[PDB]
């Protein structure tokens, strides 16, 4: 296939799952049992970009939905957002830069750094049911590490 993709779910280091809040927002919360099915399933695409043995550029879209995680400036600050795209032109090998994330493998966890804004990462709050956001700090009060689960697709 032109661009290779795989379906997966993500959980932060505190074992919180991700779910859709509104139509353009994601939230993280401790989930278990039946409610598990509420979690978002991502379609991770391996796109073009600077690559390393521990740094792989990917695009993160929602499975079967023309919605992708994007980074844009808002109030002079990098911000995370869910963006709608033409369902016929995506995904594609050469994604616009705002859609690109550097998937970094550390300890045994994963971090997702904005390709557009160096050292800004997809983060979650320690608190329950808060929005997923773009944070510019590591080893702080916010969580930037995740684990990934592959789903049968």
């Amino acid at each position: 296939a032109p661009v290779r993709s795989l379906n997966c779910t993500l959980r932060d280091s505190q074992q919180k799952s991700l779910v859709m809040s509104g139509p353009y927002e994601l939230k993280a919360l401790h989930l278990q049992g039946q409610d598990m099915e509420q979690q978002v399933v991502f379609s991770m695409s391996f796109v073009q970009g600077e690559e390393s043995n521990d740094k792989i550029p990917v695009a993160l879209g929602l499975k079967e939905k023309n919605l992708y995680l994007s980074c844009v400036l808002k109030d002079d600050k990098p911000t995370l957002q869910l963006e709608s795209v033409d369902p016929k032109n995506y995904p594609k090998k050469k994604m616009e830069k705002r859609f690109v994330w550097n998937k970094i493998e550390i300890n045994n966890k994963l971090e997702f750094e904005s390709a557009q804004f160096p050292n800004w990462y997809i983060s979650t709050s320690q608190a329950e049911n808060m929005p997923v956001f773009l944070g510019g700090t590591k080893g702080g009060q916010d969580i930037t590490d995740f684990t990934m689960q592959f789903v049968s697709s």
